């Protein structure tokens, strides 16, 4: 799959808004992931004790993790497809140490889209959402191929 420059610009235009407060967007996205698919929280040994959204919102470490996650994703999106180097370390740690199934990467992609759709109607209309979905599908496709090369393809 290959995105056009126009599609990448729609992706980078809404990411620019996420960057106005990456910590707040990361909290919303991780909390939306854990609430919609609670089995995903079990993969975090640092955060699986959190019982409620209030506990998640008050966790300073979770917030800092959200910033780490979205900043790594932003660096991958800014590469506009040329993200081979960025995907190596990510795929190795997610396939071998954290053990994250592609289906869970699908879940977080769904959470990212949900949060952008509600926080940014001005930059996340139908065409912009379609472009972001395309960029995240490319990210999952390339990550899955790497998983396979690493011996996981889960
Ligand atoms: C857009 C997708 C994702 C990105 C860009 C992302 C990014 C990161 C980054 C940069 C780290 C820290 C460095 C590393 O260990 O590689 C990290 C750690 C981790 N990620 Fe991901 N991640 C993503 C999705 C997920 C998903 C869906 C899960 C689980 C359902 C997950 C679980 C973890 C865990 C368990 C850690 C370690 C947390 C800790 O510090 O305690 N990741 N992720």
């Amino acid at each position: 799959m290959v995105l056009s420059e126009g599609e990448w610009q729609l992706v980078l235009h809404v990411w620019a808004k996420v960057e106005a407060d990456v910590a707040g967007h990361g909290q919303d996205i991780l909390i939306r992931l854990f609430k919609s698919h609670p089995e995903t929280l079990e993969k975090f040994d640092r955060f699986k004790h959190l019982k409620t959204e209030a506990e998640m919102k008050a966790s300073e470490d979770l917030k800092k993790h959200g910033v780490t996650v979205l900043t790594a994703l932003g660096a991958i999106l800014k590469k506009k497809g040329h993200h081979e180097a960025e995907l190596k370390p990510l795929a190795q740690s997610h396939a071998t140490k954290h053990k994250i199934p592609i289906k869970y990467l699908e879940f977080i992609s769904e959470a990212i889209i949900h949060v952008l759709h509600s926080r940014h109607p001005g930059n996340f209309g139908a065409d912009a959402q379609g472009a972001m979905n395309k960029a995240l599908e490319l990210f999952r496709k390339d990550i899955a191929a790497k998983y396979k090369e690493l011996g996981y393809q889960g």
